[PDB]
This record gives C-alpha cells, sequence and structure tokens, in this order.
C-alpha cells in the first residue's frame, strides 16, 4: 500500500517564528521520511529558512504571495507586512496547497500551522483534513485569548498592578502585563491584533495545540486549564534538532573572549531584531554597564552604534563586548555569562531557562511582558528592570542584585534548578517523548 501521508505546513513567514516551526517539521520529516512534508512560505520567508540549508528530501518548499504588490513600500512598523500577509487570505494560501498537491501528486490529509495564520483553519476545514496549531510565542499567553472580555474589562476599571485571578494558575499576572493590541479598540485595531483576538475560537477547533516549550516549567493549573479548552494540548521539546543548526565562524571571537572571564561573571545584552528601543534607553544600557564595572557582551545593531555615548565603546574595550551579532545560543550555554539581560521574547527566554541563566527583563510589546511576569514572580528566575525602562541607576542595581549580591541568591539558585527541570523535561521519557509521538499519530492517521 502507497503511503499517501501529505502534510501541509503553514508557518507566520517572519523571522522568530520561522525556525521553530522547521525544527518540528525536521523531527517529523525524520522519523517519517515515508511522509510528503509542504513547507508553504512566502519569498523572503524562504530565503531566510532555506538558502544555504540542506534539507530531507520529503519535505518540500513551495512559494506564495507576501502580499506586498511590486511598487510598494511598507513603512518603518513591524505590523504592516503582517497585516499585508494576513491580508491575502485563505485563496493564497490553497494556491501553496496547489503547488503541494501537484509536485507530490498526493492530496494534503494533514495541515500543521503557525496559530497566527487563522486562514489555514479555513482551508483544512475545506479539505476536510485536522488542522494542528503551532505555538511558539509565550506558552502561559494561551490562556488570556480565551478571557478577552474579562481581561478588557479589568484592565479599564482596575489598578494597574491589580492581579488577573480569573486565570487559573496565572493569578501572578496583572493588568500592566497584559498585550496591548489585546486592549486596542477600533481605530487602533490592526488586522494582526483582530486574527491574535481571535484565537479564543480559533484553537478549539484545532485538533491539536503544539507549544514549543516544556510543559514542566508551565505552571500545572494553568496546563489543565488549556486542556479544558482545547481537543488536545501537546508540548513539543523547542530544543534544536542538529538538523537545523547551521555551524557557523563565530567572527566576533565571544566564544573565545568568554573563555577568559570567570563564571557566571558576564552580563549579555540583547533586545531582539524586531525590537526598537529609545536611543535615552540604549544611552542608559551603556551607561549602566560602563558605570557597573561588570564583563559583558552587548549585541547591539550597528545602526545604534552612533547613539551610544562618545568613547563608551573605547572606553570599555577591555572588559566589554559591543557587536552586531552573536550566536547567541552557543553565548547562554557558556558558563562565563551570569545574567541575561533581555526583552523576553519566546525563544530567548527559553534558551536562558534551559541553561540556567537568570534575566534582566525588560519587555517592550506582545506577550514580553507575560514572559516578564512569569520569570520574576513564578519561576522567579529573574527580575524586571527597575521602573519597567531602562534607566543608568535602576539597571546597575539589576546588575548588582543578580551577578554579586546575597539578595540575588534565591534566583540564581532557582535558575540552576529550572535548568534541571528542562533537562529532565527532555529525557527519553518525559512529558514531550510522549506527546511527540502522539503527534506522529496523528499525521499519521490522518
Ligand atoms: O500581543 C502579541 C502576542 C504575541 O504572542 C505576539 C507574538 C509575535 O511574534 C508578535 C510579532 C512578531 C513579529 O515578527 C512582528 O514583526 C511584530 O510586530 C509582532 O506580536 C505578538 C503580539
Amino acid at each position: 500500500m502507497k503511503n499517501k501521508q501529505h502534510v501541509a505546513i503553514f508557518p507566520f513567514p517572519f523571522g522568530s517564528h520561522l525556525p521553530p516551526l522547521l525544527n518540528l517539521v525536521l523531527k517529523l520529516a525524520h522519523i517519517a521520511p515515508n511522509t510528503s512534508f509542504s513547507f508553504i512560505g512566502t519569498h523572503s520567508s524562504n530565503a531566510f529558512l532555506f538558502t544555504k540549508r540542506h534539507i530531507p528530501n520529503n519535505i518540500r518548499v513551495f512559494t506564495i504571495s507576501d502580499g506586498i504588490p511590486e511598487g510598494h513600500v511598507p513603512a518603518n512598523n513591524p505590523i504592516e507586512k503582517l497585516d499585508l500577509f494576513l491580508s491575502t487570505g485563505p485563496d493564497n494560501l490553497r494556491k501553496g496547497i496547489e503547488l503541494a498537491v501537484a509536485e507530490t501528486k498526493q492530496s494534503v490529509t494533514c495541515i500543521i500551522a503557525d496559530a497566527f495564520v487563522t486562514s489555514s483553519l479555513l482551508v483544512a476545514q475545506t479539505l476536510n483534513v485536522p488542522w494542528i496549531a503551532f505555538w511558539p510565542n509565550v506558552s502561559c499567553s494561551l490562556s488570556l485569548y480565551f478571557n478577552i472580555d474579562l481581561i478588557r474589562d479589568k484592565c479599564s476599571k482596575d489598578a494597574k498592578n491589580a492581579t488577573l485571578d480569573f486565570l487559573p494558575g496565572l493569578s501572578k499576572l496583572r493588568v500592566e502585563d497584559v498585550p496591548q493590541d489585546m486592549l486596542d479598540v477600533g481605530e487602533k485595531e490592526t488586522l494582526f491584533s483582530r486574527t491574535l483576538n481571535s484565537l479564543g475560537v480559533v484553537l478549539p477547533q484545532a485538533k491539536a495545540v503544539v507549544v514549543n516549550f516544556f510543559a514542566e516549567l508551565d505552571p500545572p493549573l494553568f496546563v489543565k486549564y488549556m486542556r479544558s479548552k482545547l481537543q488536545s494540548l501537546l508540548y513539543v521539546v523547542p530544543l534544536p534538532c542538529p538538523q537545523l543548526l547551521l555551524p557557523e565562524i563565530d567572527s566576533n571571537g565571544c566564544l573565545s573572549w568568554l573563555d577568559s572571564k570567570s563564571s557566571r561573571s558576564v552580563a549579555y545584552v540583547c533586545f531582539g531584531t524586531v525590537v526598537s528601543p529609545p536611543p535615552q534607553e540604549v544611552v542608559a544600557v551603556a551607561e549602566a554597564l560602563e558605570e557597573s564595572g561588570f564583563p559583558f557582551v552587548w549585541a547591539l545593531k550597528e545602526s545604534l552604534l552612533s547613539i551610544l555615548p562618545k568613547g563608551f565603546v573605547e572606553r570599555t574595550s577591555t572588559r566589554g563586548k559591543v557587536v552586531s551579532w552573536v550566536p547567541q545560543s552557543h553565548v547562554l550555554s557558556h558558563g562565563s555569562v551570569g545574567v541575561f539581560v533581555t526583552h523576553c521574547g519566546a525563544n530567548s527566554v527559553m534558551e536562558s531557562v534551559s541553561n540556567g541563566v537568570p534575566m534582566i527583563c525588560r519587555p517592550f510589546f506582545g506577550d514580553q511582558g507575560i514572559a516578564a511576569r512569569v520569570i520574576q514572580d513564578i519561576w522567579e528566575v529573574g527580575v524586571i528592570v527597575e521602573g519597567k525602562v531602562f534607566t543608568k541607576n535602576g539597571f546597575v542595581k539589576s546588575l548588582n542584585l543578580i551577578l554579586v549580591q546575597e539578595d540575588g541568591k534565591k534566583i540564581r539558585d532557582n535558575a540552576l534548578k529550572v535548568k534541571q527541570i528542562v533537562q529532565d523535561a527532555v529525557g527519553p521519557h518525559g512529558q514531550a517523548a510522549e506527546d511527540f509521538n502522539t503527534l506522529v499519530e496523528v499525521i499519521s492517521s490522518s
């Protein structure tokens, strides 16, 4: 009997959403090389993932429209390109299905999609195939989308530090931690925010929701709450397949530099690639790092080097490293690094907790506030920076708290505890090993 299993994959075709979904498909393709996997991205998303990278033969790549007509020049806001792609609707997605079906000579039996591509559910219902939502964001933020009205009401009437006790297992979350686009109503509403606010109705229609995290780190009561909202909640280990890793030269020499530093002494600073921080906070970070006297690695966009204080890089050159790029995963897995100063992106938090690195948190948007709140008040593996924004005096204090002070021993200890929890979670028989097979069974039973 000919194997006719054909999984269509729909990533949210942007930056940090692309690698974790490729990582999952690679694992699925390795264990089911008889099954066809059709990865359907845009021209720019495909170039990002597959330019110089060898992929298994049962994974084929197809290209659909990015929603940007030739001639148009999107503004300098990270939402427009998202809205433009989402505006393409299911019809653009079905054009990717056409290219997949034509190539493989197989009708799609299953669809795995990033939860943000809500149009792919209509596609799944049209084809009558199971729809599997993939969730590479902050896991604990899944609960929010089932209580939008409760949250919108509380965010307008209650205090900003009021607890969201109506969320099982997430009573530490506050009004000020809630994503802004979830509260935005009317003119401020984007196609992106309207899509995210549809998750509470969209997600229960998914055959399975695959979370890119460790189930053992999430609050058990939150987990049970989500299992009560969904047909199936599956956790697959977010750690990279060796098929995903593209080994490259450490051009900056971060690791060689880190080897000359002592254990848990280095501050690693990075705000991500989507985040455009105010120049004054950028000035404040440099000022704090310099005053603190701690060794540091700061991954900073070169477009921001002119913003840096005069002589800062030159004066800190003997104890600090300011570079355009770092192999972050290798840096966070280095023993010299004592604190991760982060914007709290889901992947960065993942890499920091799995390596036992405490965090200084400055969330900017989205679900970074949820991550930061979990890091400080639940896992207790870090602190939100003093004042919610970067200042010289507040940041230095956070740096001193985590790195050297006895008042930060509970946090450094908790970071080691969490690392051990992760190491057992990724074991041969943690929850994810069982959940990975369940997902494989869903695909082979489709
Ligand atoms: O409220 C939220 C909750 C979430 O989980 C989010 C996750 C995300 O990845 C993004 C996101 C991703 C991008 O690549 C962008 O260019 C951008 O402007 C936003 O926004 C989010 C907003």
